C-alpha cells in the first residue's frame, strides 16, 4: 500500500501515512537539518478495473532550520505490483512578487519506490 | 496574520474553505449541496519573506466523498497575494486512477484563481 | 482566425501565420519591441476542426538564441483558438532551460499564456 | 547529435532534422502508416560546452489524410549527448473543447527518447 518510506531518484525521503479516511501525513527530507513536514489526500476505494490509486500531497520548504519560501505538491498515483511505485507530477510555486511570478513555478516528474538510489 | 483563512471563490463556482494554522497547516472543504463537498489539506509558508513576496501553499483535494467517487485528485501548487483584492493564484494537477496502458492519458493540467468575494 | 498578431497578458507579441494543412510559423518578442528580444517560433495546428462548436487546438515552440543573446533554454505553449465572441487562444507552457544532469530537477518552467488579438 | 531516428518507450517513432539555424522538422509515428504526421518545433544551435544539455521543443498536430483526433501535443526539454544520448522531455496535449469543456482540455506528461530502437 501507501503507507510506508519512498525514496525519489534522487534519494530525497517521503515517509507518509495513509489514513483511512483519505488523509495522506508524515515528513519529507531532502538529517533532520533538510526535513520537512508533509500532509495530502488519496482515493480510498479505488477502481477494481486494474486501474492505480489516485493521490497527492503538499510539502512547505520552511522547518526551524532554514525557510526556502516555496511549497511542492505532488499529483499522482499509486500502482501496486511486483515493485509498486508512485508515479508523480509535481509543481513547486515559490514566494515571487508579482513581477516575477511568471517563473513562479518549476515543474517535473519524481518516480518513488522502496529503494533509494546509490 | 497570514490572511488565509477563510472562503475563497474560483472562477468557475468553486467553493474553498480553510483555515491557516499557526504550525504551518491548511485544512478545510471544497465544494460546488453535500454531495458536492470534499476534504482538503495543504501546507503554507508561516514565515513569508518581507521583501513583498508572495505566501507560498499547496492542498490536495481527492474526489470521494460518501455520496460519488471520481477516482481521481486534484494538487494546487500556487501562492498567496495579500492586498485589497487579495487572491490565491494556483496551477493544478488532476490525476486520475488508470490502468498502466491509459496513464498517458492520467493526468490534466490547468490554472485556477481565487477571491475572496464571488 | 489563427492567422494573425496576437499578444499575451504580459505584453510579449506573437505573429502568426496558419497555412494549408496544419503549419505555424512566425516570429515571438517582448512588448519593449527591440530586436535583440525577437525569436523565431515554428508549429502545428488542426485544420479541419469539429463542426459542434469545439475550438480548434494548436501548439508552438520558441528557443531562446538568436543573434544577439542566448539563454540556452526553450519554450513550448500547447492551446485551442476558440472563434466568435472575439477570438482567444488559451495556453499552458514549458520552459526548459539546459542544465547539468545534477542540475536537471530544476530544468523546467511551467505557466499560462491567453492571447488575444487586442494589446 | 540531435538529427535521425528516435524512439520511446510507447512504440512511437519520429525521425529529425536538426538544422544548423536551429529548426526541427520531421515525422512522428504514433503506431509502428496511417498513423504517421508531421512534427516541428526549434532547438538551441549553440549550446554550452559545460556538462549542460542543448534546449529544445516541437509540437504535432493530430491530423493526416485518413484521421484527426482534434488535438496537439507539445514536448519541451532537453537533448544530452555522449555514448547514451538522450531527450527528456515534459509534454501538453491540448483538444479542442467546447468553452464548458474547457478545463478538461489539457493533458501533461513525460517522455524521453533515446537513439537505439
Amino acid at each position: 500500500g501507501i503507507t510506508g518510506t519512498w525514496y525519489n531518484q534522487l534519494g530525497a525521503t517521503f515517509i507518509v501515512t495513509a489514513g483511512a479516511d483519505g488523509a495522506l501525513t508524515g515528513t519529507y527530507e531532502s538529517n533532520a537539518e533538510s526535513r520537512y513536514v508533509l500532509t495530502g489526500r488519496y482515493d480510498s476505494a479505488p477502481a477494481t478495473d486494474g486501474s492505480g490509486t489516485a493521490l497527492g500531497w503538499t510539502v512547505a520548504w520552511k522547518n526551524n532550520y532554514r525557510n526556502a519560501h516555496s511549497a511542492t505538491t505532488w499529483s499522482g498515483q499509486y500502482v501496486g505490483g511486483a515493485e509498486a511505485r508512485i508515479n508523480t507530477q509535481w509543481l513547486l510555486t515559490s514566494g515571487t512578487t508579482e513581477a516575477n511570478a511568471w517563473k513562479s513555478t518549476l515543474v517535473g516528474h519524481d518516480t518513488f519506490t522502496k529503494v533509494k538510489p546509490s
